[PDB]
């Protein structure tokens, strides 16, 4: 993991159980079945803005560097999507990317990105972080867990 103890920014991240207070739509009807819940995105939509998870809560220092450790596998393999930033005003976001690979390998992985905009929980923008997983490409998204650190020595 990160440094001894990672620096889990967000007091939640256990997907086994419930979703905590993040969001979950447009694909289908998610199941912690066991330890991880999982939604069926087999269908063929060709436009991610339509099914994935979403939750507030995401600081960003402009000029620091993040990371994201998401617990889950892609099933088949294929690419996804997913996006960081805040909710409301400049609405550009510097989490913004579309390039996320994921196949048979479930484990936590780290997307580290650059701040670049301040983002602070106070001013009607608070925390924001989207999970784009739906494409006509997509597929099964199996998550159990996830939440970001910083890793800091």
């Amino acid at each position: 993991a990160s440094l001894d103890s990672e620096v889990e920014l967000l007091p939640h991240t256990s997907f086994a159980e419930s979703l905590g207070p993040w969001s979950l739509y447009g694909t289908s009807e998610p199941v912690f079945a066991d330890g991880r819940m999982c939604v069926d995105l087999p269908g063929g939509q060709g436009n991610p803005w339509d099914a994935g998870l979403v939750y507030n809560g995401v600081p960003v220092g402009e000029g620091e560097s993040y990371v994201l450790s998401f617990t889950a596998s892609a099933t088949p393999d294929m690419p996804v999507r997913v996006l960081v930033g805040e909710g409301g005003g400049a609405y550009r976001t510097a989490f913004e990317q579309g390039s996320a690979p994921l196949t048979g390998e479930p484990a936590t992985r780290e997307y580290a990105f650059t701040s670049n905009l301040t983002f602070p929980p106070d001013g009607d923008a608070p925390g924001q972080v989207a999970f784009h997983l739906g494409k006509a490409g997509a597929y099964e998204f199996c998550i159990s867990q996830v939440s970001l650190t910083t890793s800091a020595t």
